[PDB]
């Protein structure tokens, strides 16, 4: 009737990791990096572990939908549960990704990230975006803030919170508890709480948008009431600075009403393999290179003494 899910679910004894330090403490719980030591091995894995403070009764059946996806998929582009531990409170056992989330990344660097990062990372977003399809799944909150670096060359997409499955006779997937970022969704989520891999793309396109701008906030002025309309108008996330036409275009079709007439992961891959290949074609970045007197200011005739010789 429909795929058997054989995914392994581990079970990790508290004693084979060691917390080191906290790196998130938010309202969803806290997040620490870690070792997992396990004992039949002779390895020693660097992971991330998640876990809420009291058991909210809700969250704690929210955590293991959680893991229940983040088990069920394995992609290079995509954050997998290396187990779960089932101690007073649960925790989440996954591959540490040292360099944190791309968001983050691209503010921290804006100065030092060139076009060929910029379009790699749009292609593994969209490979990892396309094994989801492939696995019949709508992530629901694709954004910069869920991509996480494992270094600068690799990143993959995490938070599958709200990640929601789909058999091969839905085509959809109907919410109720509407509290999802409101400037990464599609306009038929916004109204009628409709999910879509297609919506996911609009979220791609946000996503992208993002990345081009190094990590402005969509929108960054006007209210979540608001957007319904403003898109609702034609108004969409302005062509940013760096961006050709042809990637901003690209875009701007991920952010289409017809949610069918928008571009498939698949082509995604392809439209920015095409652009990677020769970057600075598509992406226009003052200093494209590397930037290497150390004076912090502007200025263009500045030669050095060693070559300026007897006037
Ligand atoms: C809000 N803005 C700041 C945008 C960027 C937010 C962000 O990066 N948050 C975040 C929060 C907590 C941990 C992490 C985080 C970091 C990290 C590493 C170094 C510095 C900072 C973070 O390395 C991670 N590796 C794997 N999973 C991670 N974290 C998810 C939680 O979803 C997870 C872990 C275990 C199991 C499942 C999932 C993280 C990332």
């Amino acid at each position: 009737g429909e795929a058997p899910n054989q995914a392994l679910l581990r079970i990790l004894k508290e004693t084979e990791f060691k917390k080191i330090k906290v790196l998130g403490s938010g309202a969803f719980g806290t997040v620490y990096k870690g070792l997992w030591i396990p004992e039949g091995e002779k390895v020693k894995i660097p992971v991330a572990i998640k876990e809420l403070r009291a058991t909210s009764p809700k969250a704690n059946k929210e955590i293991l939908d959680e893991a229940y996806v983040m088990a069920s998929v394995d992609n290079p582009h995509v954050c997998r549960l290396l187990g779960i531990c089932l101690t007073s409170t649960v925790q989440l056992i996954t591959q540490l990704m040292p360099f944190g989330c791309l968001l983050d990344y691209v503010r921290e660097h804006k100065d030092n990230i060139g076009s060929q990062y910029l379009l790699n990372w749009c292609v593994q977003i969209a490979k990892g975006m396309n094994y989801l399809e492939d696995r019949r799944l709508v992530h629901r909150d694709l954004a910069a803030r869920n991509v996480l670096v494992k270094t600068p060359q690799h990143v993959k997409i995490t938070d599958f919170g709200l990640a929601k499955l789909l058999g091969a006779e839905e085509k959809e997937y109907h919410a109720e508890g509407g509290k999802v970022p409101i400037k990464w969704m599609a306009l038929e989520s916004i109204l009628h709480r409709i999910y879509t891999h297609q919506s996911d793309v609009w979220s791609y396109g946000v996503t992208v948008w993002e990345l081009m701008t190094f990590g402005s906030k969509p929108y960054d002025g006007i209210p979540a009431s608001e957007i319904s309309s403003i898109l609702e108008k034609g108004e969409r996330l302005p062509q940013p600075p760096i961006c050709t036409i042809d990637v901003y275009m690209i875009m701007v079709k991920c952010w289409m009403i017809d949610a069918d007439s928008r571009p498939k992961f698949r082509e995604l891959i392809i439209e920015f393999s095409k652009m990677a290949r020769d970057p600075q074609r598509y992406l226009v970045i003052q200093g494209d290179e590397r930037m290497h007197l150390m004076d912090e200011e502007d200025m263009d005739d500045v030669v050095d003494a060693d070559e300026y010789l007897i006037p």
